[PDB]
């Protein structure tokens, strides 16, 4: 079982990290799970994040596959705290990042299908705690800015086009669509 | 949630199907799960099995991942029979087929790694019922004949060396490197023409 869980969603460079760094001083009453980027950067030695951004058509599949795994581990990790805040989720991994990779051709149909089958099996079994989604809404330009200020080795080549597509997907999912009673969405202007 | 389970393992062309047919008649007391191969041939329209054999460096990883999923589905499927018989398992996929694709160079480090991490997680979360393993043991040459006469479209380009690698892998797993926390193992002579 999991306590009240909050999912911090948003584009790359939407200030999620900075934002949830605030909650750090309260780690004693709140379970804080940042994106397991360190895991993605070091999978038994390999940097999947790096490989994916360097050669999407080749590494998008294994990468998103691992991301699903680690997000799933985070969603199901037990805790004694009564509040849980996670940076991003399996929902955004599926509806935004994977879908985007399918559109730009990084994921070949059979690869997209495999990932979708996994998402279906998970939802059919492993229930995921999601009570609140705070959506740090931004504009691609501002997101591009943040990314540029912090020299992230892997994100050193993400085009503005890429951010726009991710942005649109986050919009289609969190705003231009009725949400279930099981989960509320709080939109904040990041910019 | 799972009853006594038997995993039927063997190389490609070891007569699993034929052998599993002898169990059709007991369908009332036995839950028989066949390899979800036809699912692999139809993943919402795409034939992952074909693609895997056609260009493993690109498709081995997605294919095996879907295999894991489908096998996992069988390992945890509903049943109301007091005996369960599965054709293959996540174990043969992990220790034989994935290992083979790693050795032959089809799976690059990160892909093999991703696959292995899923295995760790699957067994840390779920528990897979495995009480006995029946091993239809054959020689790679005999297995090659079966595959040849079977004439399966996707296996059309499977060379003897491939079956040779898989054979060694099954041997190491079910016989040599075997240990007393043993899932008990019954070794059958699948070179026999029909038992
Ligand atoms: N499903 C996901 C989740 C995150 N990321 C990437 C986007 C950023 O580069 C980094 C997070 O800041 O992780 C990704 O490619 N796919
Ligand atoms: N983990 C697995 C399981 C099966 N197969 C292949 C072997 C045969 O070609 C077909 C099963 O009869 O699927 C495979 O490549 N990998």
């Amino acid at each position: 079982t999991q306590p009240f869980t909050v999912l911090i969603e948003g584009n790359i460079g939407s200030g999620k990290t900075t934002y949830l760094n605030h909650f750090e001083k309260y780690k004693n009453d709140i379970c804080l799970l940042t994106e397991p980027v360190e895991k993605w950067r070091n999978v038994n030695g390999v940097n999947l994040l790096e490989l994916m951004y360097k050669d999407p058509k080749k590494w998008a599949m294994p990468f998103q596959s691992y991301v699903t795994l680690t997000m799933l581990q985070s969603h199901t990790a037990p805790t004694n705290k009564k509040l849980k805040i996670m940076e991003r989720s399996i929902f955004s991994a599926r509806y935004c990042f994977v879908e985007n990779m399918r559109r730009n051709g990084s994921l070949e149909q059979g690869m997209y299908n495999t990932l979708e089958e996994w998402y279906k099996f998970i939802e059919e079994s492993i229930h995921v705690q999601a009570d609140l989604i705070i959506y740090l809404r931004t504009s691609p330009e501002v997101a591009y800015e943040r990314i540029r200020q912090r020299a992230r080795s892997e994100e050193s080549c993400v085009p503005l086009k890429y951010l726009q597509e991710l942005h649109e997907l986050h919009e289609d999912w969190l705003i231009h669509q009725r949400r279930p009673q099981s989960c509320k969405v709080l939109v904040l202007d990041a910019d």
